[PDB]
């Protein structure tokens, strides 16, 4: 089955993935996220389905960045990936998000695609309504 985009995430994220769930999905959006905990099935290799599905069953892949998604290999390869299938952010298939005030600098390979910053709190109203459309796009 193909997705709208792919979450890419770390397990302390799972959290903010489920009010995206709460967000993005059960609203009149309509979108459907591909939630490695919930739809990627066991026994899958774990970097294969990142080669299967986020590359050919899903037009995009949000990224939850955060302090501890840094320290998690698997977010770090699937990003990596993200990267090689769009370097320079051409077709616009990586989304970065920054939902949590972060003590640690913003991962240095995407400097330069725009993040939804969540915790910006003059910028939030317009969070899930520029991540909706921007996983909504063709």
């Amino acid at each position: 089955e193909r997705f709208d985009a792919f979450i890419c995430y770390c397990p302390s994220d799972i959290q903010f993935v489920q009010e995206m769930i709460r967000q993005l999905e059960q609203t009149n959006y309509r979108l459907k996220l591909c939630v490695s905990d919930r739809d990627v099935l066991p026994g899958t290799c774990v970097w294969s389905i990142a080669s299967e599905l986020i590359e050919k069953r899903c037009r995009r892949m949000v990224v939850v960045v955060s302090d501890d998604y840094l320290q998690s290999k698997e977010c770090d390869f699937q990003t990596k990936f993200a990267l090689s299938l769009s370097p320079g952010a051409h077709q616009k298939r990586l989304i970065p998000i920054k939902y949590k005030a972060m003590k640690k600098e913003f991962p240095s390979i995407l400097r330069f695609i725009t993040v939804c910053d969540y915790t910006n709190p003059c910028t939030k109203s317009w969070f899930w309504t520029r991540l909706a459309k921007a996983l909504s796009l063709p």
